[PDB]
């Protein structure tokens, strides 16, 4: 049965881990993660994300496709970020390493770039050029690419050491510098360098500063990523306090202030969306509130924010035309973007994690559950998010320390 109760002690501490399948009564739970995995990774052009880059014949690495129908495929540090941290989880190394020789060469920009604030970040949109070889369309990062390579790499470290192609530590570390250096504003995590008071609350995860923090050598640095950690469930509460009821009718939004507060309608040039919009972006922010209650323990902020963002969903969908709930919200009305997919039920049932309501959980999880894995042309974001989250609701999703 679903624990409603979920502990204020999380995992990271206590060593145990949560398989919400199993408490849902699922069976088969572990050979379901394993053929996400294998089928995601696996050279099939079905499910698959994974694709081995060749220059002139010769293989160079690997990279997560970002699949695009109508503005051409490109490559994203998220979902690069993303795949190498679902490898490090089901000790995938190949696969780890090719995607992060991929992520090194390619993604990064140069640390003597005259831009200061674009060295060594990542750039977040790549693209193959009409020849077939790498370029960057964009340079500016997508700072939770970084904020996940960091993590991914730690936990490479501490599983499989760093004697083989890999420093993986020195290169974690060497990621946990740029985050700092370039892509906080006073310890909150930045959506651009050249934008200030600015956040995108799904790049908040709290428990991955924590375990940062845990993970660095110096005393200064240490007491950096916990102050991180305090502050950015400081930035999630606020924001969850800010969206409850009217107006924003407790769906968090893609871009908030540092108190917080939803950015209201555009404030950039090339802003892809109203930043007080819940879309792509916000669909993550209840996912990682149910990873840090897991991790690090559920709190009452954590309960809140994921039981009414949940009881939202539910009740939109009793209000939709197609008896669904959609991607797309704003001030709590439907943008008819469409029938939540994949990725979206993936990101709320791993939100459960933080749930205190056993129907929610059964309704939602059970959702999840009897989706078959993504394939065809929206996959990349729908199966990314269905692979992380295969991962967090088996007990998979775990914080492997570096000893020291």
């Amino acid at each position: 049965a679903f624990n409603n109760n979920p502990s204020s002690v999380g995992a990271y501490s206590s060593g145990t881990y949560r398989n919400l399948a199993q408490e849902m009564g699922k069976t088969n739970i572990q050979q379901k993660v394993n053929s996400t995995f294998d089928n995601m990774f696996g050279y099939n052009n079905t499910q698959q994300l994974y694709y081995p880059y060749t220059e002139n014949g010769v293989y160079k690495a690997h990279y997560i496709k970002a699949i695009n129908p109508d503005e051409g495929d490109d490559i994203r540090t998220e979902g690069q970020s993303w795949g190498m941290t679902a490898a490090v989880m089901l000790n995938k190394q190949e696969e780890f390493d090719n995607l992060w020789r991929f992520a090194k060469a390619y993604q990064k920009n140069p640390d003597n770039h005259p831009d200061a604030k674009k060295q060594g970040v990542y750039a977040w949109k790549l693209k193959l050029n009409q020849n077939g070889f790498v370029y960057k369309v964009d340079e500016g990062p997508a700072p939770d690419g970084e904020e996940y390579f960091a993590f991914a790499l730690l936990n490479a470290s501490a599983r499989w050491g760093n004697s083989g192609e890999f420093n993986y530590y020195n290169d974690a570390i060497t990621m946990l510098n740029t985050i700092k250096n370039k892509l906080m504003e006073n310890q909150i995590i930045r959506f651009s360098p050249y934008i200030d008071n600015l956040t995108d609350p799904s790049y908040h995860i709290p428990a991955f500063y924590d375990y940062f923090a845990n993970n660095v050598t110096n005393q200064a640095d240490k007491n950096y990523w916990r102050q991180v950690a305090t502050k950015s469930r400081t930035l999630l509460k606020n924001h969850f306090t800010k969206v409850s009821g009217s107006p924003h009718w407790n769906l968090p939004t893609f871009l908030s202030r540092l108190d917080g507060s939803p950015v209201i309608g555009y404030i950039f040039n090339g802003q892809a969306n109203p930043g007080q919009w819940y879309e792509f972006d916000a669909w993550r922010v209840i996912m990682n509130v149910g990873l840090d209650a897991h991790l690090m323990g559920a709190q009452a902020w954590h309960k809140s924010a994921v039981n009414k963002a949940l009881g939202f969903l539910s009740y939109a969908k009793t209000n939709n035309s197609k008896n669904c709930y959609e991607q797309v919200y704003s001030y709590g009305g439907a943008q008819n973007r469409g029938c939540a997919g994949e990725g979206q039920k993936a990101a709320n049932a791993v939100a459960l994690l933080a749930s205190t309501n056993a129907g929610q959980a059964n309704e939602f999880f059970n959702e999840f559950w009897s989706l078959s894995q993504p394939t065809g042309d929206y996959r990349y974001y729908n199966g990314s998010l269905y692979m992380l989250a295969m991962l967090h609701v088996s007990g998979n999703f775990k914080f492997y320390n570096n000893t020291f």
